[PDB]
């Protein structure tokens, strides 16, 4: 997986390499600070009284300033690589998410996608960079400390090069064993927590039947078991560390024993042993850090696995490329059957429906099939499972998605508003074009000039993140202005809005007759005012045209014609 | 506030005291190892004495074993106090989470309460215990190291006590300043991420309109802002540690300079200087932890503030103490007005409704106001804001909550099933009273023995969460089975769903007319079957009694009768 992640980091190798050299300098600063001890213990407080204890305060200051500067440089440069990696991978995810089929964003995975952008890209970068930091810095620290020992005491050093593998393997085995024991108790705690969850929402029907005392007793039992599992988990997690410290103090004891013997001693001056033991104590963090690196890296490359799974998911098909600019031709549904994704049975039953040019054909889908699914078809949302939607002489499959979905224009009060300025929101992808004079014309035609004048500068103002917070009807009129400005050959409507508004229902009606005087207008609605004003009606329920009749026939078979 | 929390922790003072003595022993072990250093250098590798070199490994192992044993004891005993305290506080929360009015659990705290119990009692116990561990252990370590140093070289220890306050205040100031800066950047980072969130949620529009080009470019800009904010955050966070280490090294340099001054200050033998410097280096983490303890403690006593706010919140009023066992009397409504909490002050308009004894009077509330709340009135879920409901010669405000809710029985699709056995799901708060034969007769009359008998042990089987997982129709069956346990004069049938099933609604209605044979009942049914079998139909819309006609009159008041 890292095998495939490298290419997005490679362009930024400069930051990683500077971080690597800076971290090697950091480990060398640690090693030199520790090595500085022998000079002290031997030629200061040791045999030579002084002349080395005024050089040394400044040497220590210099080496700690080097530690600080190299640590800051490492942090900055590796975080800059982490930035220019996440940033890029987040942008690739975003580019792929917007072009991916609507089914994926339709509850296939909806709330987790902001996570999979932000948190998961940051996890990829953070875990991989933590792995690199630990590997490089701690490996440099181990190498530097071992060189420091060898150059100072090659007798004790070999005993250590022998034990440190033993200490490291002991750390790995105990850590794995006891952390594995810990994870079981995590599930055993989750289960009892879910039991309390179960109890909590039973409030109603616990009050009714007076079981509050039985509920308290059962929560007492579950709380006690939660506490016992927590105690076991913490007991294991604790006993983990002292065992490691003891298996390390065993190495300390062996080294000290292997310093008592006459052969080894008589070489270990007062300073040499101090350097060796300080090296030893400083050799505890690196080993543990490596043992944990081999898992940090895998956590990182698992988050990257998730990101890559998202990235390579089948993008919305674009094989068809037939173009269309103005679609005066009728939309012709002919023997088309579609199934909603996640449902085996065809939600949209085999149906034929013609959409006369410049006609406000409408339908009512109370049964739940085709209520808004028909609207999906024209916009080439969830694709056609069967049939040829021969729109203006060709199948929707043949048409290119961009041009097709350009021809149509969905309007509703639920339409979100982009954070860009309101005028551009009306001219989205038409900005940099459709001159602000055209935008003013559209604003006037909108019959919502008043609302955008009500807040800030109208065209210039911005509906950002709660910038002016247009109401539902005002957003509906923004959308209708957008449609008029873009000159959509097709209009698709769902019951106008959810509710009527003051002067906004009238303005919407004015705008939609300005639009529908000359627009192939497929419509759907439950309220039948626009149905009465409509020339042609086709009521369709359960995927089948219950009545393909005009207002006269629809009154002949009322159905829900009366509230 | 810890002041009000102490009563819950006091009865378990034994655990805290053992943890305190164990942690003091732990810090004493740390101190004694650094003290042990001096023998090694002075009387060992200095004046040669193999006796000390062979005496020492036995002491390092002994002291690390003592350090491990005391660490384990501290972890266990302080977790056994954190364990018992957190469990007792969870249990007091839960006990006070049931008698609390349904209003609180209704949309004032729905999902946050899951956290409130578990996570927000742990963030109390764990945080306070972390504060105690740091204070005790690290204060013992500081005292121990300073005693260890004064006993060995008081001259340098004076300088070290002079500066250590300086180092501590430097740590405090830098840590604060820079963590405040980090929080400042965190605010902007979150704000910027929300922008990408709202972009992502606009999928449908960026598809219908536009070509995702403006969306991609604007996400590029927001991602660059995220990257720059992340880099600034990490830069500010990092610079803290190098600066702190540099101040600590200033202290080290000053101590070194103090050494090597003529004769005075240079009375330190190699062992004495090594011990003093080891104490100085091991006195870095205790100082940092003491400085940061108060943040941990305040986080803990803030989670505890939340928990106390929950505990002391007004429990449901139970002032009325009028008892009732069986109530054939009418649930009299007379001009009672009650606003659904938090909205719609004029809800449940002044309404008069006398439900005659031993009837199945019902209502239709499609208007959406005062439809299901009338059921609550009988169950007193959402108390009456103004008016009197004169039940059986006394008001609900006068009746005992338990008895009143004992009189009424609620059957609905959403009836929650207890995690206990099925027998006790139909014996809840009644298990000790009724016998297995009573529950067997209840199972028979339930008209659901087809589903019950198929289980493992019949009555004694388990209908807990998951497990057998009875369906919704079977949920209705079990609710009716409880009603058939013969303790429920008033039967507030929901029947708003009015669903029909395969032999399941058949059995449900069979048993339900068996009940209603001699049950005072109030129902709210969308269907007209109930109206047909209704005794006095009283349709109520928007909290006002539009009509009180019989079945024939309601047929005249057709409304949505045809469907
Ligand atoms: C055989 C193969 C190998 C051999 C091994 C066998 C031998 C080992 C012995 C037995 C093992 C016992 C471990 C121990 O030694 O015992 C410790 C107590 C000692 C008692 C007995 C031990 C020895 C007794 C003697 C026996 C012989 C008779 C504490 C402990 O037990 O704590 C163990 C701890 N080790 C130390 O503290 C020793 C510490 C200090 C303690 C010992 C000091 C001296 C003792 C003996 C001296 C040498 C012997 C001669 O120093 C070192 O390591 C190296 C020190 C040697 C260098 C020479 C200094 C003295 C020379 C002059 C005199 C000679 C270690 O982590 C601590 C690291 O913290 C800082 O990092 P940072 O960089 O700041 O971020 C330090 N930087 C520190 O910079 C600062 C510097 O040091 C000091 C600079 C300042 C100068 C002045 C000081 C103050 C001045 C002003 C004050 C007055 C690091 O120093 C490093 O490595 C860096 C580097 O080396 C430093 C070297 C250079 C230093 C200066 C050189 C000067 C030269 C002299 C001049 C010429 C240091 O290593 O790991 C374990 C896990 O802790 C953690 C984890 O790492 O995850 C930490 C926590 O987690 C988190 C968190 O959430 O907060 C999250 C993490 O993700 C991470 O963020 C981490 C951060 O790191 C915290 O900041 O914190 C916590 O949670 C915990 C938890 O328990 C998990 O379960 O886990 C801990 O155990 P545990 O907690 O119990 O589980």
């Amino acid at each position: 997986t890292f095998r495939r992640l490298w290419p997005t980091i490679a362009p930024f190798k400069a930051g990683l390499i500077v971080a690597g050299v800076a971290l090697i300098l950091n480990a060398a600063s640690d090693t030199f600070m520790l090595s500085l001890l022998k000079p002290l213990l031997d030629d200061g407080f040791g045999k030579t009284d002084r002349s080395v204890l005024v050089w040394m305060p400044l040497v220590v200051i210099g080496l700690m300033i080097l530690r600080g500067i190299t640590s800051y440089v490492s942090s900055y440069c590796i975080s800059w690589v982490s930035g220019k990696v996440v940033m890029t991978m987040r942008r690739r995810l975003f580019g792929h998410m917007m072009g991916m089929p609507v089914s994926f964003f339709d509850k296939q995975s909806t709330g987790t996608l902001l996570s999979r952008i932000t948190y998961d890209s940051e996890q990829v970068a953070s875990s991989s960079s933590g792995a690199l930091i630990t590997v490089v810095r701690e490996g440099a620290s181990i190498i530097g400390l071992f060189i420091m020992m060898f150059y100072y005491s090659w007798q004790l050093s070999i005993i250590l090069i022998v034990l440190a593998p033993i200490v490291s393997i002991a750390i790995r085995v105990v850590s794995k064993r006891f952390r594995n024991i810990s994870k079981n108790m995590q599930n055993t705690m989750g289960q009892v927590t879910t039991s309390a969850e179960q109890m909590l929402k039973g409030h109603k029907e616990v009050l009714i039947f007076g079981g509050q005392e039985v509920e308290t007793k059962r929560f007492d039992k579950v709380s006690n078991r939660m506490r016992l599992q927590g105690m076991k988990m913490v007991s294991a997690s604790s006993i983990s560390d002292p065992i490691i410290q003891l298996i390390a103090s065993l190495a300390l004891a062996f080294v000290l024993y292997a310093a008592s013997f006459p052969s080894v001693m008589d070489s270990l001056t007062a300073g040499t042993i101090t350097v060796v033991f300080s090296s030893m104590i400083a050799l505890m963090r690196p080993l543990k850090s490596l043992t944990n690196v081999n898992a940090q890296f895998q956590r990182g490359m698992a988050a990257c696995q998730t990101l890559f799974t998202i990235l390579d998911s089948e993008q919305e098909k674009d094989e068809g490329k037939r173009v269309i600019e103005r679609a005066t031709g009728d939309v012709e549904f002919r023997n088309v059957t579609f199934t909603y994704p996640g449902r085996d049975v065809p939600a949209l039953r085999n149906i034929n429906l013609k959409i006369p040019a410049g006609k406000t054909v409408a339908l009512v889908g109370r049964s739940g099939s085709g209520k808004s699914t028909i609207a999906s078809l024209i916009t080439r949302f969830y694709d056609i499972d069967e049939g040829e939607i021969l729109m203006d002489g060709h199948d929707l499959r043949e048409y290119t998605l961009a041009s097709l979905r350009n021809q149509v224009a969905l309007v509703s009060q639920n339409v979100h508003l982009f954070n860009d300025t309101v005028a551009n929101n009306i001219a989205y992808a038409r900005t940099e074009q459709y001159s602000r004079e055209q935008i003013e014309e559209a604003a006037r035609m909108a019959y919502a000039m008043d609302f955008i004048n009500k807040m800030d500068n109208g065209l210039d103002t911005v509906i950002g993140e709660n910038g002016v917070l247009l109401s539902g009807g005002q957003r509906q009129r923004i959308a209708i202005a957008r449609a008029l400005l873009r000159d959509s050959p097709i209009l698709i409507l769902d019951e106008a809005t959810s509710a009527l508004d003051t002067e906004s229902e009238r303005a919407i009606q004015a705008a939609l007759d300005e639009l529908q005087k000359n627009r192939t207008s497929l419509v759907i609605a439950h309220r039948l005012s626009t149905i009465e004003k409509a020339d042609e009606i086709v009521v369709v329920e359960d995927g089948v045209i219950v009545e393909r009749g005009t207002h006269n026939d629809l009154l002949e078979h009322r159905g829900v014609y009366a509230q």
